[PDB]
This record gives C-alpha cells, structure tokens and sequence, in this order.
C-alpha cells in the first residue's frame, strides 16, 4: 500500500550476430514473435562452406592415404634392417617420408574441423529464448563476420524486471502494478535481490522488482505504476 | 469502432545479389513488374564456370576407373585368401592402394561440387516472390561475389502489412477515400514498444491480391 513511478526492463539481452559472412537465404522468424535458443533464426546460403567441408575432407582422404602408404614402406624397410637388403639411409628416408606425410595429416584434420565449423555457424541463433524484434537485414543481404550493426535483438521477457524510485524524503515483500491508469496486471512480483542503488548527488533509493510474465504481455521500456505491501 | 491511422510495409524483402564475379549477360525482368523466387533474374556469362564444371567432372570419371582397377585387384586378393596362403604385405598394399585410389575419388567429388555451386550462381536469383524494383546494374555490367550495392531489390506485395500508432477484423480507407475490397487481422501477438519515445504498435495484415495497395503509403485503419 504506497505507489511509486516505474520502469520495465528486460531481464536478458542478446544481439543476434553471424559468425560467418555469406548471403541471408532466408529469415525464419516473424518480427516481433517469441523465438527459442538455438532455433535457426536466419539460414546464411551454405552452398561454398559446404563445399569447403567437402574439400578439406578430402585432403584428409588422400593424407590418410599418402600417411597409410608411407607407413607400410616404414614397416617392410624396418623389418629389412641388419640384412644384405636395405641400408640405414634407406630406412632414415622413409622415416622422413612418414613424419611428412603424417604432418600433412595433422594439418588435413585441422582443415577440416575449421571447415566443420564455419559450417554449422552458417545457420545463425540467439544464445537466449526471447521476444524478437525487427529483422535491420533483409533476405538476400549481404552478412560480413564482425560487421557493426546486430541482425536483430532479442529480449527474455518473462522473468520482467521493474525498477521503483523513491526519495531519502520518502523513507515476502509483494510488489503489484497498475498496468497503464487503471487496470491491474494479475501477476504478482517480488523484490529481486537484499540490494539497493543509492543516488550520489541527491539521497535517493531505487529498488528492483521481478515480476513472472508467463503470458508475455509486459515489455520492457514501459512506464509503469507500481505499489509495495 | 473509430480511426487509428497507419502506414503500410512489405510483409517480405530481398536484396538480390551475385554469389559468384563475372559480367551480366542479359537482364531477364522489366523493372517494376512482378518476379517468382528461384527465376533467373540476371545472366552472368557462365563460359569459364562451364570449363570448369565439364572439367572437373571429366576428372572425376577418370579417378572413378581407376578405383575400379583398384578395387578389382582388392576383390581377387580377397577371393584368393579362402584359398592360398597370400602375403600380408601384398595385400596391405592391394589395400592401401585401394584407399589411395577412393580419396582421389572422394577429392574429385568436390571439384565437382564446387564447379557445380559456382555455374548454378550464374542464374541469379531472388529467394522471395514479389515486386522488383529498378535494376542498379545495366547489362554487360562487371558483378563481383561480395559487393556492396544489390543488384535490385524485390518486396513481398500480396499480403500486405499495415502498421499503427497507438498512445480482431481490421479494414482500410485508401487516400482517396475509398474502401479497400478485402480486410484484415490485428494480432495482440506481433507489437513493438518505441523505447526512444514510450510509444506503442500494432501490426495488421491484409490480403493484397490485385497488388493495388503499395509500401509506403499513408492509410487509414478501422476497428
């Protein structure tokens, strides 16, 4: 029973952002509508990663085989040594043979799991469930790795957080809103944490609240009422 | 039931753009007219990604005969071993030669792969249906895969959006005054709150079959 000024503000923020530059193929959300993590929000054209994938496995295949091949020549010239048949030189050049071409193996594994990768980021998400807002990209659009503006924001709606003001003049804990000059929002929230914020130059307290949004009816950047039991 | 006013936007949009580097051969839309998703829209001229892909592909056939050489002598190898006593060592090498002649195989597969990509981005295309506008690029144009400015730029008409701002069947006067044929759906689903302001809106959808409504102009909504 005491009513205090209000703002709304979302409990989780991300930035929806490629990780991989290519082409937009196409946007599977609806602007404005709930979007779950990890769910492919916008699908970068994949045809040249999955090419480089398919490339870089095959350098695998022929290093394996070049390393495969290598490594018999190692076991028949070992099993030679000590005989009319072979000399150490021989033996020394085949071992240099195997090192290089077991290196070459290690770099063709390299290759391909970056391949993987650049791959799998081509389907773009959000790190957090949320509402999404407006799409700055349209389909077709050019994407680059590391460019400035976000793709899109998405905002965790439920668990919202309210913050209250009052003065160092005004001075289990229910808080309850009236949502805009009357009505009355049917959840009921409480005081999120045993913290304050204290204004420097005037002795002021802003508090928190965190009210459940199950119906996700409330947004973040509302001005609202709020009361204190 | 009042008025609410609005503006209308394009329920889709699509830059379209070359994926591949090369000069426009042809130009395959008027400007303004109405575009169907996956048409070739523009020509680049294919004739080195052709060479290409043919190439290619004759190699791939090529390490293709010499798997089988391969793989027939693996085969013989493995027919004998119910049989004689064969040397592990000349088998390893059947093998292993077998193995080469696969990844040689498996290697050829992706210069196909990668030559078939390329000459399929010679037709360009739209990923959407809908209006295309004036083309920024004339025919026998240089095009480079990652440049900056689209080649045109195609918006989703027929089912059109109507957005409204605020301080379920929807329907629209037109500029003229006169009463749009069909009429939409405003979902409290879809809103959007103007933080920089505090300021609510709404988005309605309306069926656009004749294309008459268009993005951008400034229309009246009813409720």
């Amino acid at each position: 029973t005491t009513e205090l000024p209000g703002r709304t503000s979302a409990y989780r923020i991300a930035e929806v952002r490629p990780q991989v530059s290519g082409i937009i193929l196409k946007r599977n959300f609806k602007e404005g509508s709930d979007i779950e993590a990890g769910v492919s929000l916008y699908q970068i054209d994949p045809a040249t990663y999955q090419a480089t994938y398919d490339s870089a496995k095959g350098d695998l295949a022929k290093a394996q085989a070049a390393a495969n091949i290598a490594q018999l020549t190692v076991n028949r010239y070992q099993k030679l040594l000590g005989t009319q048949y072979i000399s150490k030189q021989e033996y020394d050049q085949a071992l240099a043979d195997a090192q290089q071409a077991n290196a070459a193996v290690t770099a063709a594994k390299a290759a391909v799991e970056t391949a993987r990768i650049n791959l799998a980021y081509t389907k773009v998400t959000s790190p957090i469930s949320g509402r999404i807002g407006k799409s700055n990209v349209t389909e077709g659009a050019l994407v680059q790795n590391g460019q400035a503006t976000a793709l899109a924001t998405v905002q965790q709606l439920d668990p919202i957080y309210v913050d209250v003001t009052q003065s160092s003049n005004d001075m289990k804990a229910k808080v309850s809103l009236i949502t805009s000059d009357g009505i009355k929002f049917p959840q009921d929230g409480t005081l999120e944490f045993s913290d304050v914020t204290v204004d420097q130059t005037t002795g002021s307290i802003t508090l928190r609240a965190i009210f459940p949004n199950p119906d996700h009816t409330m947004m973040p950047g509302m001005f609202v009422r709020a009361r204190l039991e």
